[PDB]
């Protein structure tokens, strides 16, 4: 539940960064497995008594490990250099500590209950924004293409321009997108179909840098609704709700 | 219309990327001011230096005269490209600087200021990024293809409705994944080097335009309008993408 797991996401976040932005100098599903299995392997050798979660999201109460191999996949493919890795531990049902390591432009996100966020040493805080026209938010699509799934997508994106957001953004990566919240470079956050492995360690940090992550529906994040809206402040996450819908 | 201005370009790119990069490490507009600044460092400079060439900013051209390129060499400019993106400190954010001669865009420069990307392009001699060749996907199956779009500045219902369209256009036509960065040079020079296939945008000013076009081109993609017809200066859209079938896909997307 602590320090020894903590460093060892650390430094397994780094290595299979490396083997990741090594594979960036070109189907390629076969780093998603070296990725996942150097980590399962050292993560279960050490602790062999913990559960794992990684690509049904069913959180115990028992020290687990969420992970993502390689968030960014479609962008890995195309070179674009937003891809990363998240490790995510949870204990007691809650969770402990995530680590999001950004392949291609070296940043180490982690994020501790209790003792603050960082982004490469630095101590990562939230806007503090409030008003929605003044927002710049993030969303990205799930990896589903079926007519509903775009046709919610379209219609949020809609709804949520309608309310006058300031911008909006999409780059591929919800789990580096949510780091942008954590660092106050936006101010909200919102998805539906999103694995629980992409939200467990940025969640962490998002908490930590001051800004909240609760369900679309505005009650508090269910990590088995695929579903989340987080933002810089609470005003901001209710209003952002507000305007979402289905 | 060749070497000692691409020369002055590069030289003032990077000194505006120093100044925003500088910038961007601080928080509370202070944009409003930079861009102000970092143009007329660039402008004022280009204009001590060739007093005889034309300029094409947003300053500049505020008449209501879009694009009106002259046969004479002019400079196309864009101070910050993604200045929302630089009041959030949203990492992206450039500069560009394009040069038209004979009324033909001879080279672009554009510097992601905080990446350190100096994307540059000169026609007939290459496309790079920081010493490296460019070239695009080649990508023609649009069902495989990583599509670049940006809202335009403005957002009147009008603007709105037709950008919610067109994606859900591009997204009918099957396209794999959509992006919105919050920079159209930036979307664009990623189109040049072949990590996105291709990019279309309404309501989007010519100078964010010229300079990526050189590189794109000189990288072996294709500009063209959004109507399927050759780029136009004048009617403030585009579509660019790696091969001529995507594009053409693309626009045909209505």
């Amino acid at each position: 539940p602590w320090e020894e797991c903590f460093q060892a996401a650390v430094q397994l976040a780094l290595r299979a960064g490396q083997i990741i932005r090594k594979a960036l100098t070109e189907l390629v599903t076969e780093t998603d497995h070296l990725v996942e299995d150097l980590i399962i392997s050292e993560l279960r050798e050490r602790f062999p008594s913990h559960r794992f979660i990684a690509e049904k999201c069913v959180l115990t109460h028992s020290p687990t490990w969420i992970i993502d191999p390689i968030d960014g996949t479609c962008n890995f493919v195309h070179r674009f250099p937003t891809v990363a890795v998240s490790i995510g531990f949870a204990v007691r049902q809650e969770l402990e500590f995530g680590v999001i390591y950004h392949c291609t432009e070296e940043r180490l996100y982690t994020g501790r209950r209790g003792r603050g966020a960082f982004c490469n040493g630095q101590r990562l805080r939230v806007s503090g924004e409030t008003d929605l026209s003044k927002a710049l938010v993030l969303t990205e699509i799930g990896p589903k293409r079926d007519p509903a799934t775009l046709k919610l997508f379209l219609s949020n994106m809609e709804r949520l321009l309608h309310a006058k957001a300031h911008g909006v953004r999409v780059i591929g990566s919800s789990t580096l997108a949510l780091c942008h919240l954590a660092s106050g470079a936006a101010d909200a956050y919102y998805q539906f179909g999103l694995h629980c492995w992409d939200l467990a360690a940025a969640t962490v940090i998002i908490r930590e840098a001051g800004g909240i992550v609760i369900d679309t529906s505005g009650g508090p994040l269910d990590l088995m609704a695929c579903r989340v809206v987080a933002a810089s402040t609470r005003e901001m996450a209710m209003l952002i709700a507000q305007a979402l819908q289905t």
